[PDB]
């Protein structure tokens, strides 16, 4: 035990009781705890003197209770030679000590952790005692007090694009790392050839778990340097974040396994994580611990990815592990009936991989088969953005997950909150910023009071030593950007019709052969130029949508959900099983429930008694109502239960009768639900250059896509210009919560259309002039892009819009416009139609 002062402050206090005979000028006075009113005593009268001013009762008053950490000898300064009256002045100095109780002595006590760490920093402030700085340039401040640091401009807790844009400024801009040594894997357990940036994230990411075994021979920014003082070593060391204190320098490892892999995506993070799986994929230490001398599955990686990658992590792997060895399956639709045991006995898989819905299902039904009744090996969470919002069942669930080694792999940590960080932090359980009281005093209320720079010198603290980011951007140390952005990269994806495509499809083309056949029959081709092309272009629509030649559902797949949502409330699980009345026939229960027809209100029927009254209704052609309610109920409304219930899920809510989706659209909305988790914000536009197709397409897409997630914005060409823009100010306005679509006309163009903001292009159908297409996917891409314009060209398989892509290759030859007589001309008008129909 000792005791050692470091600072004083000056200040009067306002006399309270008079004295009788003047008090001594070094008086040994005293504070006594009891708008906040702490007392100015002395020792030797043993009598009330003095209450304190405001400000400086706030610095007093929490001090007193650690009265053993930190004492406060308060002086006299100033004797006028005289009592003192009521109302007079006292000068005091308030000689402050630090004792080794608080020095060197480091349930949910945040709040009396939080309170000693921040009386604490309030002293330091008033005696106004500052750190040592050892570099050229100087690093942070020392973070402020409550309601204090110049609190202005108060700023919500969403984020701007220029915001947002500003944070990434300065963790990606963290120090030169280029010099992360290269990592190769051998080829005996990993086939696939690496990077140069993807050897330095393995070799990192090895580094984070500890995993020096597998490298080649390869302070502390939250604390920092005091200095006593000499009046009344030469140094000690201070975190006035947790207010804990050491004579030594603390050199504290980093102490958590793994970390943040965030990357601008296509730098290869999915490809770098199975590097570190297929270097470390079992718990070397513990192997030798259990066997020179239990919910440990010290042989398993659990990787929780988003639903529309589930298949490609389970191929990804397979096409990259060698070791025949260690394996890897999906947990999904509960395939493996106890995966506690599984992965826990002789036979572990390497490698799981799961659905976050998977474990939100579990985490709330309280499924103790397995992911909850053992700790993992590693977990891995692909686009870890998912568990941004806190207070979701999802979130809820994934932070309830224990593993040795956690791995967050997103390239967009912040969405459009700063605070989406604290659940990253709050998985990897980084102490204290785990705990959200340490979060919200130290990054939140800062930021949310305007002090932003100060919120994110912290978040740029904890974050640092764990957190590894590389840009697409960035240059190497030869001279070179990591990755070489090509302007754009186009992809022909080529469809089948589906069975009911093919029959419409092959019988418009009878009419085009036979077209053909009357006209070479009558000795010249061309008497039928005009007649061959109209069923070549009917052909042409066939492939985009049916529809384009000459009833539909009019409820969206997120009213279905609400449908489905209401239906689930309105009957609820209870005691008894569950029964279903009928409006018309009043039967109790109707079964089986593959029988029960549901309306567009609610209401449930036996399927035979709705449409029996349905037929009846438009046998006489009388307007549709519902037979309880009396409502308007359309036919396509008709809603039934899917087959089988889903015990997970509840009652779903789908269309009694199906409707159509061409192959394209069906393609492309293949590829939309996928690109949502891929790429946040992507701005996506659609060509097409039949307009009626554009139409179809707007209201397909917004009946399958959630509102919520993805915006449809369709260009009619036919609005005043004030909203034209208006729809490419939207267009242009980057959401990383949703991706945007711009529907507009490949005829147009893009002519006077800025499209810069456009990662990817779809193309539904093919034009006879490659110009034209290849003219509206090079306004998209300009130089000095952060991404390549990912280009997807839907083409049916045999059909005419394969021969429409040889026409355009033979333009491309050639020429579109190759000037000639009309005798040169019928040669090329003979050929095309010869192209068409080989
Ligand atoms: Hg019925
Ligand atoms: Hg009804
Ligand atoms: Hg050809």
């Amino acid at each position: 035990r000792w005791s050692r002062y470091i600072g004083s402050i000056h200040t009067m206090g306002f006399a309270t009781r008079p004295t009788v005979k003047p008090v001594p000028i070094g008086s040994r006075l005293g504070f006594k705890k009891s708008s906040h009113l702490v007392r100015l005593i002395d020792t030797s009268q043993d009598r009330e003197l003095g209450r304190m001013p405001e400000d400086v009762a706030r610095i007093l008053y929490p001090l007193l209770d650690y009265s053993e950490q930190v004492s406060l000898e308060p002086y006299l300064l100033i004797n006028n030679g005289k009592r003192f009256s009521v109302g007079d002045n006292i000068y005091i100095r308030i000689d402050c000590y630090l004792t080794s109780q608080a020095f060197v002595r480091i349930h949910g006590m945040d709040t009396r952790q939080l309170h000693r760490a921040g009386a604490i920093m309030a002293l330091f402030d008033a005696i106004n005692i500052q750190p040592v700085y050892g570099d050229t340039k100087n690093e942070m401040i020392p973070n402020y007090q409550e309601n204090t640091v110049s609190s202005s401009q108060f700023q919500d807790e969403a984020l701007n694009i220029n915001q947002l844009k500003s944070f990434y400024r300065i963790t990606q801009s963290a120090a030169s790392l280029q010099n992360l040594p290269e990592t190769t894997p051998d080829e005996s357990l990993f086939k696939l050839q690496l990077r140069r940036y993807q050897k330095q994230s393995l070799s990192w990411m090895l580094k984070r778990e500890y995993e020096y075994s597998h490298l080649s021979e390869k302070m502390n920014p939250l604390w920092k340097k005091f200095r006593w003082p000499s009046n009344s070593d030469c140094f000690f060391y201070a975190n006035l974040y947790t207010g804990e204190f050491s004579i030594e320098k603390p050199v504290i490892k980093t102490i958590i396994n793994g970390g943040i892999l965030a990357d601008e995506m296509g730098l290869g993070k999915t490809i770098s994580a199975l590097a570190l799986i297929c270097t470390a994929s079992y718990d070397e230490a513990h192997e030798k611990k259990i066997e020179s001398t239990d919910t440990y599955a010290y042989r398993t990686t659990l990787i929780v990815v988003p639903m529309s990658l589930l298949n490609q992590w389970q191929s990804e792997f397979e096409k990259a592990n060698k070791d025949l060895k260690k394996r890897c399956e999906i947990y999904y639709g509960n395939n493996i009936k106890d995966l506690r045991a599984y992965v826990l006995g002789p036979n572990a898989p390497s490698v799981i991989i799961t659905t976050y819905g998977i474990i939100q299902s579990e985490y709330g039904r309280t499924s103790t088969s397995g992911l909850f009744n053992v700790v993992f090996f590693r977990i891995i969470l692909d686009e870890g953005h998912t568990i941004r919002n806190r207070s979701t069942r999802t979130s809820k669930a994934v932070i309830a997950l224990r593993s040795s080694r956690k791995w967050i792999l997103t390239g967009t940590p912040i969405i459009n909150r700063l605070d989406d960080l604290f659940s990253l932090v709050q998985f990897l359980n980084l102490e204290p910023w785990s705990h959200i009281n340490y979060w919200k005093r130290y990054v939140s209320v800062p930021f949310e009071k305007g002090n932003y720079a100060q919120a994110f010198d912290v978040i740029n603290a904890v974050l640092e030593p764990v957190l590894l980011r590389r840009t697409k951007n960035m240059k190497d140390v030869d001279g070179k950007p990591l990755v070489s952005l090509p302007p754009k990269e186009v992809i022909v994806e080529k469809l089948q019709l589906s069975s009911s495509e093919k029959r419409v499809y092959q019988s418009m083309l009878e009419d085009a052969e036979n077209s053909v056949k009357e006209g070479l029959a009558k000795g010249d081709l061309l008497k039928n130029y005009t007649n061959i092309l109209v069923h070549i272009l009917r052909l042409r629509q066939v492939c985009c949508h049916l529809d384009l030649l000459k009833p539909k559902s009019s409820i969206s797949q997120d009213k279905l959900d609400a449908l489905s949502a209401n239906f689930r409330d309105i009957h609820s699980a209870s005691e008894q099983l569950p029964s279903f009345e009928c409006a018309i026939c009043t039967t109790e229960c109707i079964e089986p429930l593959s029988a029960v027809s549901i309306t567009e209100c609610l209401h449930t029927f036996c399927e035979p008694c709705l449409a029996e009254y349905i037929e009846f209704q438009q046998n006489k052609k009388l307007s549709i109502n519902c037979p309880y309610c009396r409502m308007p109920i359309s036919e396509a409304n008709v809603l039934k239960l899917k087959e089988p219930i889903d015990a997970e899920r509840g009652y779903e809510l789908i269309s009694f009768h199906s409707h159509f989706q061409s192959t394209k659209i069906k393609a492309l909305l293949r590829h939309l639900k996928q690109i949502q988790e891929t790429s946040p914000g992507e701005q996506i536009i659609v060509f097409s250059q039949f307009s009626s197709f554009l139409d179809i397409l707007e209201i397909e897409l917004r009946s399958h896509l959630p509102r919520d997630q993805v915006i449809i914005y369709k260009f009619d060409g036919r609005l005043d210009m004030k909203e034209r823009t208006r729809i490419l100010e939207q267009f242009h306005d980057k959401d990383l919560s949703c991706i945007k679509l711009l529907l507009l006309s490949l005829k147009t163009g893009g002519v006077g259309l800025n499209l810069t903001c456009a990662s990817r292009a779809f193309m539904m159908d093919p034009w006879w002039s490659p110009g034209m297409e290849d003219q509206a996917i090079d306004r998209i891409h300009r130089i000095g892009q952060q991404q390549t314009v990912k280009v997807v060209r839907f083409i049916i398989d045999n059909s005419v819009e394969e021969k429409m892509l040889r026409i355009q290759e033979r333009k491309r030859m050639l020429g579109d416009i190759v000037e000639g007589d009309e005798a040169e001309r019928r040669q090329k008008r003979i050929e095309e139609i010869q192209m068409l129909f080989q």
